[PDB]
């Protein structure tokens, strides 16, 4: 049958490469819902006279003030949206701390969850976890949504390793000398149109690929010390899981977000054209390299911080955020914004406590920017 | 609850190497009967002493003899020993053909098939298959465990291709002209694995790999335009499977028999510690090439047999036998293997009928034989 989705960050990247598949495939998903922040609101407004949708969310009030007749806005819009609107799949593709509410929600009214939303786990943690279902989780992002298709392999009891690979970043390779002297433009801060700054220099400090790791965690139940990963500079093959016996299965295709999209939308259902295959018609090469942790310990302070648990992996979120704002913006160099991670973290024991609350995980952020901000400025 | 085991062509690579995964995991497996040509009577009287099975099979009379109080003896052997022998599993690891009455004699107890001798499938055809319950033939052949276990990412429906993978051989990437000159010697050689001389052989030629596009065929029901093969020379990667979305499953391991063998003994479950896994810890390259199908046609000429279907698959096969042994006998040129097989299924017309009996493919196999005699004996 249908699937009805509620898209929330519909104007962001994800969201809008959402929609085109599901315009793709209206056999199998119909829009009956759209959240977006309002700094995109002119795009949100042709969405709704696109789609017909009208059951729609701004949560900035100033932007929610230029048109008049949206259903939900201010803030919680989102949330009030997906606790008021009948749906099987909600798509959570919102940026940041808010798409935390609106995860605790949609898990809430019992449709499944495409989540893309990083701070719904990373931040969330154990409040998610013991709010969602077996299965009810099912992932956006490209390593976790391979996982999810090579553990297919196998039972759960045969599972011996999660191997999720990375690109590399801009400075695979480079010794710690070389890393000196980096600079936000070679990091890969340009004003690019889609994405933000913080999603190239993440993945060019390996901090993306630790938050991945943590999220692997709690998404397949794997302890960190059977987490592996490998650079694999082609990000051809998305993942891999090995096997007791000595098997690994791997999920590989040319790069394109649409592949895990349409399956986190349609799961455990392929959804039929979404992406182009692998070519095998000329001769290519699959590299795979170890990652220097000496240089790069980003996912080994991942490991620490989800191993530690509680509000530990929030904090390590929140004092990248603001070491990373800090390199960007001139204050610290690129080696140090590991540093400051690991300073901050061994600093923030107080946090290993299980949240409550989302108020508890707040302050959790709110401690470990400040923290943050004192390490950068020597005070 | 141990499976019972019956191991056909104990002594040859597969056998004692199924006896090794059997031997390391006696909870899970007992070997209750072994069958062999006769040819290493020292590997069998030590396999004997180690097992302490006595109920065994010797195919050669006079070797039978010379061992004493063998219960099963003379070119019927193995077939009497797979109807006489209560089992579990009916592990086939004999080598050409001549499996072909212990295939059908193993699949008639009940019992599962695990299937090396490609060929007795290869043979046989639809007579192999109308004898197998859904699933009763797991196959040992690295490829197509890797294909059973790909599948399991997805429904059938889902299924665009299968991929294989092959080594390419030690004459990869040799021109026509090169391939004239090959000596027995060095098609005696492989880059990756460690096999009997027949199934080496059959590797350099790619025949191995038209008999496994065939097996894909049979074992899977996949057609033929949908059974891709491509050369990996590293054979770390053993098959993919292309699902309809554009994901595509692989499964990856060091090159090692017992891998396979010990899934396809203890199917659905794995075998814990059967075989080495990847290691990432380390620089590596999976590398794919297209197969130069104008110097190496073998792959295509199966194709075109295994379209024709009925009897062409066994009168492929058989005429691979007879050249094959011309070519180690050093009566003829490497590439008239090849050559050899073409002349004599474009001459096969009559052969397409399916198999009523095992008469019919025995008639069939015959031919080819002669078939092949005669274009020797024109060279
Ligand atoms: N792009 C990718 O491939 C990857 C995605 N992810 C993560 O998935 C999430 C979504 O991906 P992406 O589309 O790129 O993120 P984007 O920044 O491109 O889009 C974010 C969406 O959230 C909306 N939004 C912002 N503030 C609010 C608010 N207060 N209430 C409701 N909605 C709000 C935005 O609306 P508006 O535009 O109007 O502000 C926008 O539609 C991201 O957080 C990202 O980190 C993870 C790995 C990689
Ligand atoms: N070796 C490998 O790694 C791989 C093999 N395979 C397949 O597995 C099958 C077995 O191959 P492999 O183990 O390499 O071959 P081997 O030649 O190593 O072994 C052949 C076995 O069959 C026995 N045998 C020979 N003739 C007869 C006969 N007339 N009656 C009864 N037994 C006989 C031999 O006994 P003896 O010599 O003692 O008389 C020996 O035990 C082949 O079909 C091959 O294609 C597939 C994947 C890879
Ligand atoms: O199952 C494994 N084999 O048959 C050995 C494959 C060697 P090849 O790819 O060169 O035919
Ligand atoms: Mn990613
Ligand atoms: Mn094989």
């Amino acid at each position: 049958g249908r699937l009805r989705v509620v898209v929330l960050g519909s104007t962001g990247s994800i969201g809008t490469q959402a929609l085109q598949v599901i315009a793709d495939n209206p056999d199998r998903f119909e829009v009956v819902g759209l959240a977006a922040g309002g700094a995109h609101l002119d795009t949100l407004l042709r969405q709704r006279a696109q789609t017909g949708v009208t059951n729609i969310a701004v949560a900035d009030e100033h932007a929610a003030q230029r048109v008049g007749d949206i259903p939900y806005h201010g803030s919680d819009a989102a949330t009030r949206l997906v606790e008021q609107t009948e749906a099987d799949v909600v798509l959570n593709a919102l940026v940041g701390a808010l798409g935390l509410r609106p995860t605790l929600a949609a898990l809430k009214t019992g449709a499944r969850l495409a989540l893309a939303n990083k701070e719904s786990l990373v931040a969330g943690g154990s409040l998610v976890l013991r709010a969602a279902r077996p299965g009810q989780i099912v992932p956006v992002d490209s390593e976790h949504s391979a996982l999810a298709q090579c553990l297919r392999g196998g039972t759960p009891d045969e599972v011996a390793k999660l191997v999720l690979t990375a690109s590399g970043g801009p400075f695979r390779g480079w010794s710690a000398a070389d890393l000196e002297h980096v600079t936000p433009e070679q990091a890969g801060a340009h004003p690019t149109w889609s994405m933000g700054p913080m999603n190239t220099l993440n993945s060019a400090s390996l901090v993306n690929k630790g938050l991945e790791v943590i999220e692997t965690h709690l998404l397949f139940g794997i302890p960190y010390d059977r987490i592996d990963v490998v650079v694999h500079p082609q990000s051809i093959i998305h993942s891999m899981v090995t096997f007791i016996d000595g098997s690994t299965i791997a999920q590989a295709s040319p790069p394109d977000m649409k592949l895990p999209i349409s399956l986190a939308l349609g799961w455990p259902r392929r959804v039929s054209g979404a992406a182009a295959a692998c070519d095998f018609h000329t001769a290519s090469s699959w590299e795979f390299e170890p990652l220097d942790t000496d240089v790069f310990p980003a996912v080994e302070l991942a490991r620490q911080a989800g191993v530690a648990g509680g509000c530990m992996t929030a904090v390590y979120n929140a004092a990248n955020e603001e070491a990373a704002a800090a390199f960007l913006a001139g204050r610290i160099g690129f080696p140090a914004i590991v540093g400051i991670i690991a300073d901050v973290l061994h600093a923030a024991d107080q946090w290993a406590v299980e949240p409550a609350t989302v108020d508890d995980v707040l302050d959790a952020q709110r401690w470990a920017r400040e923290r943050a901000q004192r390490a950068v400025s020597g005070m």
